[PDB]
Protein backbone atom coordinates (compact mmCIF):
# COMPACT_ATOMS: atom_id res chain seq x y z
CA UNK A 1 0.00 0.00 0.00
CA UNK A 2 0.95 3.70 -0.48
CA UNK A 3 0.48 4.61 3.05
CA UNK A 4 2.89 2.17 4.31
CA UNK A 5 5.31 4.52 2.30
CA UNK A 6 6.17 7.92 4.56
CA UNK A 7 6.96 10.36 1.35
CA UNK A 8 3.06 9.09 0.55
CA UNK A 9 1.62 8.73 3.74
CA UNK A 10 2.47 12.68 4.38
CA UNK A 11 1.27 13.29 0.98
CA UNK A 12 -2.25 11.98 1.57
CA UNK A 13 -3.69 12.25 4.99
CA UNK A 14 -7.21 11.48 4.50
CA UNK A 15 -5.65 8.35 2.90
CA UNK A 16 -3.48 7.46 4.92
Amino acid sequence: GCCSLPPCAANNPDYC
